[PDB]
């Protein structure tokens, strides 16, 4: 299935408006994301929007495009380190524009918005994790209220004989937990405010994860060219959950008219999300064929197979994309550049393959070859 | 495939009666087991009787039921231990009742029942381990004698003339090896006894590896309360070679009206086997929807998916089960208890996931926010 | 070994250098303290447009920065230049901190640290001179690339070349090679760039070359324990920060609300290396011997090891109390006595009937009275 | 280093502490011969109904039941009370321990020890103060959570607390944290629970928090290595007991037969510390010199440390011989000289006649005489 | 620790023990700069049909064939033997070795050594002493299996052995346990063969006993670093031989074309011991003060220890100039000052302006004029 002929610039096909938000859904079906075997959902979530505790078989990278607020990662077996004498909680996550999230799978997890905007969250899920023991598809379980489909919180499952037994509460409490009038959908308003505890032994190892990493602030590139952009990429040796979920993410940024170098991406598929501006990606594939050749544009998104080469020219306006990677230490391989396949092979090698002069062959590895990624011509 | 409606206890379904014994075989293509990736089996060896030697393509555990005995099990390139000058063989295991063995895919195996009762041997084998690079089925490979299918022993399928040149032996005894004749099926009647040597560098490393744990024994419990039950898990943290088995497991005891708090399964599908007593189990998946709502009683089994939720309720005359999961160091999350999903939320998320009051939140988390896993109301 | 201590105190710098555009204090490395902590310690002060010469040390360290921003800059062998101007200028990547951040510097690597504000730029220092990586003496041995310190001056290491052979070396003339011997300087290792130091700043080579070095742990936002009336404790570790696993460190920020407490505790595989960043509290220190072996205040700027295994116990003033740890380990683990996640509360109630000669209502009031709660005791 | 040793000889403890309900016997840890091992021996006699009160030690440890039966407590910092019961009581998990078992202790995690039957129960436990995981000196430091034990006497750390801030962060008043100093005891460390002591007993916690801590090797159906006519050996390491991977040691049950012999062999990666339980035989040991270091008898109560690399030999007299050894080292290996394993069978017939001036006959006989046979050589 | 090191100096064997078929020469482990270094070095020349006699040592080492060529044998314990032959003998695996192999021998595992050749073999040993797989003393401690050598005379182990109980067992009598015992043997550790020495030669067992213990690093054909009129560097670490990251030392091949250098830098995680094996070049290595702490030639058969840290700088005379390196770590690193891959030219303009005062051009010369080369300067 991997063998598609036709990449395109993809958008949801299927929303589904919640009390405070939107959930925005790709099509996990379409033959790209059955090649890299992904599903993406975007959210949006009013101020006061509360997205309801659920957890999910696959796990996940959450990129925040816009907004800020608070996400709660329940952590099984780890002690609530938030107090006061009055609630206890687990710790809880204040995150901004340009966060990257990690969710296990089977982690319950759930997201308020305390700030003035909305937030535009793009998640991508690995649905073909070795995690992910059930089908290759997110299937979503909701812990609280029912989300349209429709999706029934796994507390409906149970008999409230027994879900009153288990929780030591009287059958009305118990009915209750059950959701079954509720229609607010998966994200719905807390109309007075969300208040939760928030500042302003073996539980320091493992309990005390970084589940979150800053990869939209500009001062941590790790490319930079003031006239290109920068390139910015996490993994684990950013952040060590990613060896666990397995994916890598990358932040890139093109000023006008800048190039990203033709490159391969080595051991993962790339799952680009386009926040901003405006560029076109071209794309090649084993045959010599290609496979995209297009603009890309705010709010759209664009599936690279691995080993696939692409190239990126941004538009007059400038770039800006997200990238996911189905790798921990997902890698390309440049082309042409300081640190590329052409440039390391011997001139004589680049002769007879190319059928070039000395003098062709020496420009087309040593034009580009002291620059990195990014270029501006 | 995993995509299943409906669970029922499952019983088996093929009976093989040999000359010491009887074998019973789970459908491996139900699409319960299809889901969770396993195959099952159920032995039971009279006094005297030898399951002859064989190898399978799928890792595996074999809880001990009943019974008691001695197994082998031959490591290749190790050296043989036990010797007297007159034998010499490999190390021999004596198991009891409440033991897991674990049989690494590859690796030749032989069981001897020397008590006075029949062992009972419950069996789950994952043949979608990645170990197993063969078909997504149960492959054995008899070593010796041959299995109502019918099944042939690997010797058979040699010719007898490389086989007496291979081997050193003339054609006669060559011919014996085969097994031509043979209706004793593969747990065959040592009659007048089976005498091992038994006691009453690198080889103390890799060959001297742990294959056997004790999970009945009541003294080993991991979580204890003397008027709901026991639990005793089994990981690498205690038997290390099931970091590469690739499987954990459980043994579960509870008592009078006991309950295990509901909870889902992260990293792993859950095979129970009820070998005693009898219990209501309900089980919830990703609709909110019912899956399993029944009692289990002894000989029975059900699997329950990863991720799913599940709970269960002895009934008054106890309940004890055995759960192999598919993954090393198998996790539960826990919905309500002191180390559960709800407990780990804050008191507002809890009020407006639920639309709920205060103090009906606070009941929620904290009626039982002090028991781990196993109640009684 | 010197960890048979009879008594500890606070610690203060020892002697002080002062460079043209800062000092640098250091803490005594041959006190007992530090000899049984396996530690050196230094404290620099960087004014605005000070930059730190490029220097690499024997012994990998943690970096916390009291006070200030500016820029770092971690140069790691065989890695590719990846910041660039064509029309200039090429080099690594470079680090822009801030006042809480942690920077982790392995041995062997050189390091160069530039004062872009207008505040003074305060680091405190921790190496681990004791490190498997270190295979030299357990001291601190600078390596300068560049300039001259009063460690008495030591030299930079090109000075200990021949002129004749850096000019061939480098492949330029014999004047220049003798100014890189930096021969008569005297700024010191922090000196003056009158004209503001302008850098380029906002396959293989994005795994090992693009290691996070820094972390911010001051930030109340990332706090891992939290009682709204006692305070915050945030935990610094190779779960958050991968390269810790090869520096083998740990740290740790605590800051005690008015009166508040840190739970009785031990550390149980690292040694600690307390330093208060602000406000006044009581510290008690136990030992083996059941002796007390510190009791006293902590006020900012002074430093206090607590030996691997000894109890210790921290009461915040009227003023509060905050303090920036670093451990001789990585992902340095505490045990607590009384308190949620505690020794005495794992213990059945008999044991400590039995141990202490207690009845079972005081065996349970010791065990259930702070049962509850985390690290931070609230007054 | 003192592992330049002129003689070994056979051990027995020093000194010599006599407690309420029971004794501890101290190995000089002093001695030449453990301070070229890196370790320290203790032994522990705890009388029926005796306590041995919480304390943590520097240093991880195993510790061999020679006798008896009982309770074992182990605090994992950090990990949920599991055993609970409502209506009462809530503490971690309880390990019943019995003759033969091997236990590992932490460094820096609380531990105790409880007699529920009606003999006494015999514990011998080495420590490894030179393991990685000991920052502080080179000797054993126990730090008591309870009671107190004349070394002279060693206090609890609560004693070192002063009484108000104890109070302060136990939630209590001052006559019950007075009372947690133990002022006056005069109990010892193995203290007698008069009316018996009762305790229960019958997520992530699934996977750190329920590491197994304790292994039998005793039993005569787990022998790795077996002969009828011999005896038989059973190892323990890492490949047995996870745990052992972080504690680095391993363990070894011989039990030899009457006049049988292990085979001549040295230890490739570890110290031996062998203690005789039973029986009675002759041990040679022979070192990088070819002088014999050692040539004399063991019996019940002796300790013998074979360096690592040294070449030894046990012939059991004619009541049997058996020892328990622990070897400082996880998969701690050894290398025989004659047998099926050996080094002598592994090489060519005219290697070890030109090494030994021997013929082609007297090399074939050197090298298959015992080239069948398991380190066990029966008589 | 010995490592605050005034001067460096080349060094020679001290002692030199005379074999039958060959000598030993010994550095002197006591010298200020191999306790710095924590090893142990030796050099043996074995004459044709010469057997250096089954031993095995308390440290692991790398033996690098400066000449010669003959059978190695490395005896694996618990490992089959898997060379036989029917009809006689049957022994372990044997490894061919010539010029340029260099061979990786754990601690604690039997060794031996034949040439075979017509030519003498030269053999350089260096022994890692302090490797934490060595447990006893900070010496290199020599256990023969078989033999005598003058150290003084040091015996075999089973010379340690009484005559009875080596017979019992060998399972052989009285004479020919006494003649293992060689006690009067007059040869040494290296011994004539003057038949020629016949070998076999042309599960589980496939994993660990099947590891490769040996690597070429002289041919031409596996360099790492290249120029053709500079000379070639080839590195050896557990990148290309597996068995290094358990032994924890790497190796290193520089063949230096006339007037050619190495690039200035310094090793970053390692101490460098460095042995010429021909040629002459000038050697300056600078310390952490800025001093000269050498500045000479080097000449065949000469060696020089390096300090992690310390700078150093070579330049091979009109004759060319070849060395062999041995460095203290698995996967040693080094850090160039100059060159492609180098600490200045990832740093700033602004940053080495303002450090060593100089001009943005004559910052962009230090910087760029060796910018594109490797290690490996042409003159």
């Amino acid at each position: 299935e991997c063998r598609i002929e036709r990449l395109n610039a993809l958008e949801p096909t299927r929303t589904v408006r919640s009390e405070a938000g939107v959930t925005d859904y790709f099509d996990e079906d379409n033959e790209q994301f059955r090649c890299a075997g992904v599903s993406t959902i975007r959210r949006v979530i009013e101020p006061r929007g509360l997205l309801l505790p659920s957890m999910s078989n696959a796990p996940r990278l959450v990129y925040i495009v816009q907004g800020r607020g608070i996400v709660g990662l329940v952590m099984p077996g780890c002690p609530e380190t938030f107090q006061s004498f009055r609630d206890e909680h687990q710790k809880v996550y204040q995150f901004q524009e340009g966060d990257v999230l990690a969710v296990p799978n089977g982690f319950a997890y759930w997201c308020y918005n305390n700030g003035e905007n909305p937030v535009v969250a793009i998640t991508v899920l690995d649905t073909s994790n070795d995690a992910n023991q059930l089908d290759r598809s997110h299937r979503q379980f909701l812990l609280a209220g029912r989300q349209e489909q429709i999706k029934e919180n796994i507390l409906r499952g149970f008999s409230t004989e027994l879900l009153a037994a288990a929780f030591g509460v009287n059958m009305e409490l118990a009915r209750k937990l059950q959701c079954r009038d509720d229609t607010r959908g998966e994200i719905v308003r807390a109309e007075n405010g969300l208040q939760v505890l928030r500042p302003s032994g073996f539980e320091e190892t493992y309990c005390s994860m970084k589940i979150k990493q800053n990869i939209g602030d500009p001062r941590r590139a790790d490319v930079f060219n003031p006239r290109g952009g920068r390139i910015t990429t996490l993994n684990s040796e950013k952040l060590p959950i990613l060896r666990f979920i397995q994916m890598s993410a990358e932040r890139v940024v093109l000023y006008r008219n800048a190039m990203v170098s033709p490159h391969w991406n080595i051991n993962a598929h790339s799952i680009m999300y386009c926040t901003g501006g405006r560029g076109r990606v071209e794309v090649a594939d084993d045959r010599g064929e290609t496979v995209f050749d297009g603009e890309l544009r705010q709010g759209q998104l664009l599936i690279v197979p691995q080993n696939f080469a692409m190239l990126e020219r941004a538009g007059s306006e400038g770039f800006q994309l997200v990238s996911i990677k189905t790798s921990d230490r997902a890698m390309v391989s440049t082309i042409v550049g300081k640190t590329s396949a052409l440039r390391g092979m011997p001139v004589e090698v680049l002769m007879n393959s190319y059928r070039l002069s000395r003098d062709e062959a020496r420009r087309v590895k040593l034009t580009r070859g002291d620059e990195v990624a990014i270029f501006t011509p």
